[PDB]
């Protein structure tokens, strides 16, 4: 069978969440090698093109996502596509203060995103993101709420009726985020305050990544921001992948 | 400051609340659309500072971090005005009562149809949902307190970070209580907050837009001296 989004219990909606969740990729460099033949960019690059493609399947196992247009679906993706990596980062790296936790084999410094040209106010915005989720003990089901809303909001200010279930979709994993919270034993004011502080991160989420766009557009490369029509064909072909 | 009750906290906040100005007395042009748009920006400024200086909380700071915040937020500030004041006007931005331009006035000044355009969809979306004014002030207020709170350094006691976050959690108590009191249960309450809420990430993607507008254009971002001779004074 199939479960709408809008049916979903909060369990289901945390169980369908958490089944969706992509693998934790590797960064493809020879440990053999030293270290200083490798480009920085060039790895991030390449870890990025990789994670993007596992990203495709986790955003049609996202409820209410296929509910959508295949021309809505690129839109979401291309809005939200770099605060959907940036927020991965941000949970990975939790545990490892002053670092970023690209990949297991790939553990970054501040001083080591200095190589790379406005790379260090990137990195230093994605550390103090990192350590607020640390301090609120972010949870991994509220983890897979947050990333779920990135999606569904951030290119939802691009009819009524598709406007609408969005904003429905978007109340369904609102109410999951209490339940856990409820769960958690937050009284009702707790669970509002909560709620507001990590949508308040979510505005700085938007921040890095328009921050992280400006980068790639100033960069010479043609080919180095996803468009719609390679988002498009991204889409499309997940069709023909093997279930 | 953190001693306010939540219907005292909105009345306050009321209070605060800046004039509306109006655009310069004297069909438009590319440049003189421009022009009457910096003009009427660095007027709301000044008004911005005054208000900001009667936020609960915000003179608390250090002169430098109320700065940090104001540096931050300025744009965003202007914007959620501007898409408040439009609310009423389907497919026009109310600037000033004497400047209520349409989507194809903004074609005249180039990458400006892209913020009109956003601004337009936002003012619409708060019309959707029936925006009120005493919302509208506590949205206002966690933009200037949140907008720069990552921008802070604090490798010492800088406490002052606490306190800000202090502010944020009785802003979001005050909205909560709005809710209450307009009649919605408690299940309707949660699902508005975060409705209002991540709006505020569109508020500060539509600025972030407009700094690189800006920047694209010296001195046409309001600058640190600036801000602190405003603020000091
Ligand atoms: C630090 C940040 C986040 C991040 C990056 C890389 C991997 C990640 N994983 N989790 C989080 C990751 C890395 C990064 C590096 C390079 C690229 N570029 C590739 C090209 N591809 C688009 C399609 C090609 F047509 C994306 C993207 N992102 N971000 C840097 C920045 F903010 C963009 C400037
Ligand atoms: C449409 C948008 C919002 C807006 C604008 C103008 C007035 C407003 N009132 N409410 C909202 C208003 C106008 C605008 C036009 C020009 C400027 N110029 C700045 C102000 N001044 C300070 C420097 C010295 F302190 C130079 C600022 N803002 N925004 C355009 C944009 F997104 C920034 C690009």
């Amino acid at each position: 069978g199939s479960h709408m989004a809008l049916s979903l219990t909060a369990d289901q909606m945390v169980s369908a969440l958490l089944d969706a969740e992509p693998p934790i990729l590797y960064s493809e460099y020879d440990p053999t090698r030293p270290f200083s033949e490798a480009s920085m960019m060039g790895l991030l690059t390449n870890l990025a093109d990789r994670e993007l493609v596992h990203m495709i399947n986790w955003a049609k196992r996202v409820p209410g996502f296929v509910d959508l247009t295949l021309h809505d679906q690129v839109h979401l993706l291309e809005s939200a596509w770099l605060e959907i990596l940036m927020i991965g980062l941000v949970w990975r790296s939790m545990e490892h203060p002053g670092k970023l936790l690209f990949a297991p084999n790939l553990l970054l410094d501040r001083n080591q995103g200095k190589s790379v040209e406005g790379m260090v106010e990137i990195f230093d915005m994605l550390l103090a993101t990192s350590s607020r989720f640390r301090m609120m003990n972010l949870q991994g089901e509220e983890f897979v709420c947050l990333k779920s809303i990135i999606l569904l909001n951030s290119g939802v200010y691009t009819s009524l009726e598709e406007k609408d279930h969005i904003h429905r979709v978007l109340d369904k994993i609102t109410d999951t985020l209490i339940h856990l919270m409820a769960k958690a034993g937050l009284t009702l004011q707790q669970q509002h305050q909560r709620l507001a502080q990590l949508l308040l991160i979510l505005s700085h989420i938007r921040h890095m990544s328009n921050k992280g766009m400006e980068h790639l557009y100033s960069m010479k490369s043609k080919n180095v921001v996803p468009s719609y029509d390679l988002l498009l064909e991204m889409l499309d072909a997940h069709r023909l992948h093997a279930p």
